[PDB]
């Protein structure tokens, strides 16, 4: 197993309301876990526990190795689009190009005369929300890691572009990698190896899409 939570409960504030309550799941190496639930359900807080930023008050957690995290809030730093995606990791042309194709960024980049050297974050280009989201996702996917934590990464995308990038990036390009994707979309839940739906900190459902259909 690469990631396990067993009977996990946690609090952000000593003696507040628990942000996660008796949570259970397991992901084997290379699988995809979909994490769903309404705002404030605890999805980002669950990822923070995996990243060691929130400690359990009850229960056990297993994970090892390097993490790459994609925030639900896209961001860019001053530098070229290539520098933003590689973000300090060593460069490889094939890997970089594979990521930007999987993220549909090749189309955007081909329209600038400076191509991958277009400068972001310095008052020239103002990117759209969807462009900034795809760059943020590409940054997280380019990094080599044992576990990818993708927190609602499809912000501002129309539903067909979201579907296409889910399929080319999260399912195909990342097929061999352990992934946790925070997402609400039916096709993502259907393609995941497991689904965890959170509601106000609790496990509303944990199992497969097939199991849920049989209910
Ligand atoms: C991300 N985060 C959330 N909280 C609070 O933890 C509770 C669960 O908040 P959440 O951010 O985990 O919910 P979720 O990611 O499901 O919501 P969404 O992104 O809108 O879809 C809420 O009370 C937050 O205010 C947080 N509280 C502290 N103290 N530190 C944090 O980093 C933090
Ligand atoms: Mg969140």
């Amino acid at each position: 197993t690469e990631v396990v939570m067993e009977n996990v409960t946690a609090f952000w504030e000593e003696g507040g309301t628990p942000v996660l309550k008796d949570i259970n799941f397991k992901i084997e190496r290379g699988q995809l876990l979909a994490v769903a639930g309404s705002t404030g359900a605890g999805k980002t807080s669950l990822l923070m526990m995996i990243m060691g930023e929130l400690e359990p008050s009850e229960g056990k957690i297993k994970h090892s190795g390097r993490i790459s995290f994609c925030s639900q809030f896209s961001w860019i730093m001053p530098g070229t689009i290539k520098e933003n995606i590689i973000f300090g990791v060593s460069y490889d042309e094939y890997r970089y190009r594979s990521v930007i194709k999987a993220c549909q960024l090749e189309e955007d980049i081909s329209k600038f005369a400076e191509k991958d050297n277009i400068v972001l974050g310095e008052g020239g280009i103002t990117l759209s929300g969807g462009q900034r989201a795809r760059i943020s996702l590409a940054r997280a996917v380019y990094k080599d890691a044992d576990l990818y934590l993708l927190d609602s990464p499809f912000g501002y995308l129309d539903v067909l572009t979201e579907k296409e990038i889910f399929e080319s990036c999260v399912c195909k390009l990342m097929a061999n990698k352990t992934r946790i994707l925070v997402t609400s979309k039916m096709e993502h839940l259907k393609k995941a190896d497991k689904i965890l739906i959170l509601h106000e900190g609790s496990s509303y459902f944990y199992g497969t899409f097939s199991e849920l259909q049989n209910l």
